[PDB]
């Protein structure tokens, strides 16, 4: 069992949960590749037997009658009909623990408490787009933002995915050009296109909501139109800096991951968006200062007075933490949830307390959990992780397209 | 042969060198630990056939000559005494080579420039302090800083090992008190009681230059003080910031780290301090700002008038960038050679660049290569790595007590 050693404290753990590891990471004994971003009956229920297990022990019932019928009911399932059906209550706790075994995600403290949404009965595009559009008047809630996931039918013989084709449910469009660079966010060029080539009429500005792509079986996408109330965005202004509302900036208030895959207990959810809300950095750092997405930076510590003619100025540093003041008070002033880096790694240090008592260990993602601004004034810059993979969980899944 | 992809270019390479790894590292299909800081004779002969060709390889004289006759007299070396003696441009070669493998080094596009001083004929805890100090004056240079290491002699079995017990050769104090809590450096308690259990009168200062503990073989350690005028430091000053100056913090120009173990063609050298210059964020973040280092944040961002009463101000943030610029300020005014994190992320690019052709690949920590500061800012970031080893290499080694 891998020793677990935090540097700040002197700490000294034993991870003994990821013994207990699913399936095989990108990792040989050769060499690491953990800082890659892309790492038959008998196993269906061999996945599925260990998740009611899961299930039975997280109620008090491991061994009991109910157990045992539960396991023999879900063998006697996959022998008729290829497949079986969780129970509501199955569901729940499988979504939870998905959320829970995510190696990437810093909000994990917050696991526990997320609403699902069960629409499995849903039949079409159009009724899933109702869903939707409730998913999101929920869990926007205003600007207090509530944690919660919608999950979709699951997949199974004789039918196509359901499939939301958008990457989140609220996008701003890309538009490519010539001379070339794209207007709006560059990460969104595909699916703009994609937006077009069905029917939406695009439109020019750097901060267009996309419309939604939804996929029901076997049918070929649908497009529908966010109503503009349903979206809540906030405007960017620097508490200090005047000028910055100048730029005109904004970013929507609901993170909202539309396009994973839910595995529970060998069952695939391929359509179930679940969304939380915004740790600052994925906002003022990533989408606002990487150069490939809408990359203000020099545009900001030039505005600023900084000397962007040499490095060691630190211009890019400074004018990166004036943004992310930005973001911050911006979503206060206008009540819309957000975290910022120092509160939210502070947080996943208690929850990997919590599950070091709760199950012996805490599947973690270093790379992915230290903020991609001030990593070592964060505590989880010094703290050992141990990454691996845990079921149920959310996978990455290839586009419809 | 792992798939590598720039997500902020799109390029993609294949790292082909990765085939050639020897040592195992920590990791496993089942669960990675690349976060963890430490992970966990006729094979003299197969380790020294394989350096011996790398060398010939180099060089265009691979298929005869001296390298089939170099061959023979490292086998009869062995055959006859059990070890062998590196000639001086095969030392040379390999302490190069162990540079260029080190996968934490974000400086190895250095890694061709460097002063190998050949210290294999010491035999005196007197002769070392000669070769540290002859080292330590070559490598400053008054401030223009250059690559060096100094090799004592090889292990071999039936005497004891050269060693340097401190980690660096320029190290600061740190001091208990009632309350254990440190005046000085927290990272350097231990070798300061073993310093002051040897001799030496402690300082009052939280800046006092350590002794050096120098190890002959099967001899205690014999304290040794630095020649002051041999030890430059940098003042640390602001160039707005008037007050900074006043907190009176110092560092010095050299970083020397004395604790590492290189190992060539299966001979190891626990006693070769090697030098290069610093960046600055080892200073400005890692060394001041760490909790468990000289912790200088908030008595930074008082003198600011920051609030660091809500961390969503981030005044951590603010304070450290102002600290980092202190730290290539005071440097440049100094004449000491500096260089800050995006000046040498750029040249790391640059370095993988040069070694995709030349080697087919770059063994590279992503965790370490990218700054504890700012890391998304950095070209790094978006830089996928493939992590592994190859020799020769920089091992570590357990303390000689
Ligand atoms: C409640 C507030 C939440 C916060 C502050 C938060 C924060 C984050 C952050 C910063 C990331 C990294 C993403 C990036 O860097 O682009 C992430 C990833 C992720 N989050 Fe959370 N999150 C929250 C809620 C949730 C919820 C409710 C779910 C699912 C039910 C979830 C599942 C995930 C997954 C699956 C990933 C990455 C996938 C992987 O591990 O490979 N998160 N989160
Ligand atoms: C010339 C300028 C150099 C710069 C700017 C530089 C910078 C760095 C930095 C920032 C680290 C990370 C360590 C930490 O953050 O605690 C590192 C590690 C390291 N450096 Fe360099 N370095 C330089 C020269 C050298 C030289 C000359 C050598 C040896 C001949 C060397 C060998 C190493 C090793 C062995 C490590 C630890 C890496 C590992 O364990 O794989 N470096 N360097
Ligand atoms: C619920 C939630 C809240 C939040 N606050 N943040 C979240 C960020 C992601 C996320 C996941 C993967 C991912 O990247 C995947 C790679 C592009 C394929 C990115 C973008 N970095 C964001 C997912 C969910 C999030
Ligand atoms: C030549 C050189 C230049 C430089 N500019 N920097 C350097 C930093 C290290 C180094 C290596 C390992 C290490 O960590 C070991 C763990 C504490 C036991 C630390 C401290 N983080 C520094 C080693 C050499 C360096
Ligand atoms: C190549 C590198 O793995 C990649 O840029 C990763 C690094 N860590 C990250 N961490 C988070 N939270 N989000 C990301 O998108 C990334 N990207
Ligand atoms: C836990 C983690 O591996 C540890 O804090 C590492 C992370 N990355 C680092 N990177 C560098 N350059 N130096 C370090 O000391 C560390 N520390
Ligand atoms: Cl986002
Ligand atoms: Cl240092
Ligand atoms: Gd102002
Ligand atoms: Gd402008
Ligand atoms: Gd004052
Ligand atoms: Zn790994």
């Amino acid at each position: 069992f891998p020793r677990v050693k935090n540097w700040e404290v002197g700490s000294i753990t034993y991870d003994t949960l990821s013994a207990q590891a699913q399936q095989d990471g990108p990792c040989t004994p050769r060499r690491c590749l953990g800082s890659l971003v892309f790492p038959a009956p008998e196993q269906l229920l061999s996945q599925a037997r260990d998740f009611i297990n899961q299930y039975y022990s997280s109620i008090k019932r491991s061994g009991s009658q109910a157990h045992e019928q539960r396991l023999q009911e879900v063998e006697a399932e996959v022998a008729a009909t290829g497949t079986y059906q969780l129970r509501e209550s199955e569901l729940v706790f499988g979504a939870k623990q998905a959320w829970r075994n995510a190696p990437r995600c810093v909000g994990r403290i917050q696991w526990g408490k997320l609403q699902v949404f069960d629409a499995r009965d849903c039949r079409s595009a159009q009724e899933m787009f109702t869903y939707i559009c409730n998913h999101i008047k929920y869990a926007t809630n205003r600007g207090n933002l509530r944690s919660a996931i919608t999950v979709f039918p699951q997949r199974c013989p004789g039918r196509g995915d359901f499939r939301i084709w958008n990457s989140q449910l609220v996008r701003y469009a890309g538009y490519r050009q010539q001379d070339g660079s794209v207007r709006g966010d560059p990460a969104n060029v595909e699916i703009t296109e994609l937006c077009i080539q069905h029917g939406w009429t695009p439109g020019n500005g750097r901060f267009d909501v996309l419309p939604l792509l939804l996929q029901a079986p076997d049918e070929p996408p649908e497009l529908f139109l966010l109503p503009p109330e349903l979206v809540l965005e906030v405007p960017l202004e620097h508490p200090t800096l005047e000028w910055f509302a100048a730029l005109g900036l904004r970013w929507y208030a609901l993170p909202a991951v539309s396009n994973m895959l839910l595995e529970i207990g060998g069952l695939e959810f391929p359509a179930a968006p679940f969304s939380g809300w915004y740790m600052s950095t994925e906002i003022g750092t990533r989408n606002l200062c990487d150069p490939h997405r809408y990359n203000i930076l020099e545009d900001v510590a030039v505005c600023m007075d900084l000397d962007t003619r040499t490095t060691s100025s630190l211009w890019k540093d400074k004018a990166a933490v004036e943004i992310n003041v930005a973001v911050l008070h911006s979503y206060q002033l206008a009540k819309v949830t957000i975290v910022d880096h120092h509160a939210a790694t502070a947080s996943f240090m208690k929850h990997l307390e919590n599950e070091q008592k709760a199950r012996g260990g805490c599947p973690a993602d270093w790379a992915w959990i230290v903020p991609p601004i001030s990593g070592s004034l964060t505590p989880v810059f010094h703290q050992e992780m141990v990454n691996y993979f845990l079921s149920p969980a959310f996978r990455y899944q290839p586009d419809p397209w």
